[PDB]
């Protein structure tokens, strides 16, 4: 059974913001997923040398951008920590008010939306190219969830009956229609080179 929940209203405010304003330089999307990869996998990482078996469902710590024309989808996969139900429902939300509000008084001040990772809410930078972001996580301790979000005030969470991932993230954008340039091999290489040079795990672009 699918459950529908409202953002917190900052939340929401932050999103219709990131939807509203005019922005051009869209593309910093992409750094604020991989560098959301990266922090989980980094965490699964140290979590593991004091119990390894927190690695049986996958050894192998990496990035995966997989773009699909025929969707009109960018996925980002990462095998890091996973996200419990609790994380989506509650606790995400929950950590996001304060950085939503730094973030949103900062952008007076004179900072722009390029910025937003330096508040812990990048995630939400999804909405600047994706219409709708569908979320499948993994963690150790529970089951595969799908969250999703079309932005307008509300989420859905339901367990995921898709393909079983092991343990890990995939952030699935379905792309707006002006947008597909997100799609395409040399735009995404170019963009992984110009902000996400330096990752510490390795980042396969999938062709088509
Ligand atoms: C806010 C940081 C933690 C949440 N998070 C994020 C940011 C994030 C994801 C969300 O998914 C529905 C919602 C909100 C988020 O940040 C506020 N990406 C993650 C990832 N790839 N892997 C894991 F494991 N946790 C992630």
């Amino acid at each position: 059974e699918v459950e529908t929940f409202a953002f917190q209203a900052e939340i929401a405010q932050l999103m219709s913001l990131i939807i509203n304003t005019f922005y051009s330089n869209k593309e910093i999307f992409l750094r604020e997923l991989i560098s959301n990869s990266s922090d989980a996998l980094d965490k699964i990482r140290y979590e593991s040398l004091t119990d390894p078996s927190k690695l049986d469902s996958g050894k192998e710590l990496h990035i995966n951008l997989i773009p699909n024309k025929q969707d009109r989808t960018l996925t980002i996969v990462d095998t890091g920590i996973g996200m419990t139900k609790a994380d989506l429902i509650n606790n995400l939300g929950t950590i996001a008010k304060s950085g939503t509000k730094a973030f949103m008084e900062a952008l007076q001040a004179g900072a722009d939306i390029s910025m937003i990772g330096q508040f812990g809410v990048g995630f939400y930078s999804a909405y600047l190219v994706a219409e709708k972001v569908t979320v499948i996580t993994k963690h150790n301790d529970d089951e595969q969830y799908a969250w999703e979000s079309s932005a307008g005030g509300s989420f859905t969470v339901r367990t995921d009956t898709g393909e079983p991932m092991g343990r890990g993230t995939k952030v699935i954008l379905h792309l707006k229609e002006d947008q597909t340039e997100y799609l395409e091999e040399r735009r995404i290489k170019e963009i992984v080179k110009k902000h996400s040079q330096f990752i510490g795990y390795p980042i396969t672009l999938f062709v088509e």
